[PDB]
């Protein structure tokens, strides 16, 4: 059931694109009559050995995960020729949380944002128990399964920690979403479950601003960077963070949630709460808001 025949996968449209891959909406149509189930299918482009190797990793991680808060693996496909590997996932037609928040802001209250926050945290706790660092976590890669249920997706940068080490180091990335990453990741290329906690803090900021473009992390950076304009953003960001500057509390954000953000953004990775510690707090806040 987990091998999809490539000649039965029918392309419909593009769901996502990165440097080295794309996720495409397809129909799996073994009967050839356009009645089959729809699926989301990842494949690589511009890929070298490192990219192919990372994709094999991504498939093994996603296949092993079984959480209500992680996008479901369905299977794999291989065509003829080479570079033929495809990853088949469930398709969630409500799309990403970033877009959903922007579209429906006026009817999504703080209780609903608290629900999403709790669900994302549960998915991250699941990941943590499997020693998996997600790295990419952001509203643009969390999917909406229904209006009261979200799931973590985009495992393109996910990695398992070795059994005896609590972090990994990479060679410097070419293109990082700098406003989501922990300072030790930006400066020293160190990633861990604690860098993921930093990014989750930025996710909370995204949720409680409804991903409004006027107060996006980049927009806030550009306001806070000061009157000197032509300074490289990464260099300046790292200075601001080292000075202790942080994203502001969204006006509508509950004070307790802002305090959690600040804890997620502790300078030392060891001072940040674990997802296991954040979950009960968000759960308490969500259940208090019903
Ligand atoms: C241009 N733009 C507005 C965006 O790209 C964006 C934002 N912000 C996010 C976005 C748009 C569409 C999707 C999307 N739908 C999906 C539906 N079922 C799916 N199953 C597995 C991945 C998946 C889906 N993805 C993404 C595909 C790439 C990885 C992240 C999820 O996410
Ligand atoms: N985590 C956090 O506060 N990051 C940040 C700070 C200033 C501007 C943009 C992003």
């Amino acid at each position: 059931p987990t091998i999809f025949e490539e000649r039965h996968l029918k392309y419909i449209s593009q769901l996502g694109k990165g440097n080295f891959g794309s996720v495409e909406l397809c129909r799996y149509d073994p009967l050839g009559d356009n009645t089959g189930a729809l699926v989301a299918v990842k494949q690589l482009q511009h890929s070298g050995p490192d990219q192919q190797r990372d994709f094999q990793r991504e498939i093994q991680i996603l296949k092993a995960l079984h959480s209500d808060f992680i996008v479901k693996y369905r299977g794999v496909s291989y065509g003829p020729g080479r570079q033929s590997l495809r990853l088949v996932m469930e398709y969630l037609p409500s799309g990403c949380l970033r877009d959903f928040l922007q579209r429906h802001r006026a009817r999504l209250d703080a209780s609903r944002l608290l629900l999403y926050s709790s669900q994302i945290c549960k998915g991250m706790e699941y990941l943590g128990s499997r020693r998996c660092v997600h790295r990419a976590l952001a509203a643009r890669n969390i999917l909406v399964e229904s209006e009261a249920h979200v799931k973590i997706a985009d495992f393109g940068l996910a990695k398992l920690l070795p059994l005896d080490k609590d972090y990994y180091v990479v060679r410097e990335p070419g293109q990082s979403p700098i406003f989501w990453y922990a300072p030790e990741s930006l400066s020293d290329n160190i990633f861990s479950r604690q860098s993921d906690v930093w990014s989750f803090g930025v996710v909370l900021y995204e949720l409680f601003t409804y991903c409004d473009k006027s107060c996006s992390p980049s927009a806030e950076f550009l306001r806070m960077m000061g009157s000197e304009r032509d300074v490289p953003a990464l260099s300046r960001l790292l200075e601001l963070l080292e000075e202790g500057q942080r994203l502001p509390a969204p006006p509508a954000c509950p004070a307790e949630v802002h305090e959690l953000m600040k804890l997620c953004w502790a300078p030392s990775p060891q001072d940040r709460p674990s997802f296991s510690a954040l979950g009960p707090q968000l759960d308490m806040l969500w259940s208090g808001s019903r």
